[PDB]
């Protein structure tokens, strides 16, 4: 029962922007992880989740960061990070998605933090590209008080989430040469037999086709922005858009199981 703006549409989720303002600031000292950004809204209305997304192997902030403003301007707090070094490995980022999280709940009780009070600690989920993705199933295992998980391309040594039961959509890329779609996302997929899940493939994507500029904004954030207000926020009136097939000719593979 935490409702915040009104019924969604299509073109009101294929926006660049949801309906709340979003403001940002960058953390001063991050606490367990290299450096993050905070987006929120100033006006959503009520307390909101909180979500923490993560970068590939190699990458920056920057490759992940186009969904913190789509996220915030529905109703999120969002922190995207970079990890303490580019080359960290999946164990290690999820610690460091984990301490971001812990450090917006610190921030929502620090009165000249600007997210003071606009967070509800209860409510948090986990993104993230590449080992950021493999890093937010992790969290997802050892944490299932998690609302919610949305990765894209996700990479790990293991295709074995069985442990996931958090409600999870994964974001695969056809093309993909790095975390190929019938050796990695399609077996991670189907590990997962406890949850509500979905998949979905972008039509001709390199490893880098959620991220950052991709081609594929309106879509894909839809779908992200859908499932988190689904799930994050237990509101059905978003049921269509998480669970739908999305009619797209950019989606060269769907799957759901257990959607509500």
């Amino acid at each position: 029962s935490h409702m915040r703006g009104p019924d969604p549409t299509a073109a009101s989720l294929e926006a660049s922007a949801g309906p709340f303002t979003v403001r940002s600031f960058t953390v001063s000292r991050p606490s367990g992880y290299g450096a993050g950004t905070v987006y929120y809204p100033t006006n959503a209305g009520g307390t909101v989740g909180a979500i923490a997304i993560v970068p590939g192997y190699t990458a920056r902030q920057s490759s992940i960061k186009w969904w913190g403003p789509r996220l915030a301007s529905h109703g999120f707090v969002v922190i995207t990070i970079d990890t303490n070094s580019t080359l960290d490995q999946p164990e290690s980022r999820s610690s460091q998605q984990m301490a971001a999280l812990e450090q917006v709940a610190s921030l929502n009780g620090t009165s000249s933090s600007p997210i003071y009070g606009k967070v509800d600690t209860a409510r948090m989920g986990v993104m993230g590209w590449s080992m950021g993705g493999g890093g937010s199933l992790i969290s997802a295992c050892n944490n299932p008080s998690l609302k919610a998980a949305v990765v894209q391309a996700p990479w790990h040594s293991s295709t074995n989430f069985s442990c996931v039961t958090v409600p999870t959509l994964i974001f695969a890329c056809e093309n993909d040469s790095i975390a190929p779609v019938n050796s990695s996302a399609l077996p991670i997929y189907d590990s997962m037999s406890e949850n509500a899940k979905q998949f979905l493939e972008i039509c001709g994507g390199s490893h880098s086709c959620a991220n950052t500029g991709n081609s594929d904004q309106a879509l894909i954030g839809k779908k992200g922005v859908a499932w988190m207000k689904r799930f994050m926020d237990n509101d059905t009136r978003y049921s269509t858009f998480a669970c739908e097939n999305p009619n797209s000719t950019r989606v060269c593979d769907f799957r759901t199981a257990n959607c509500s």
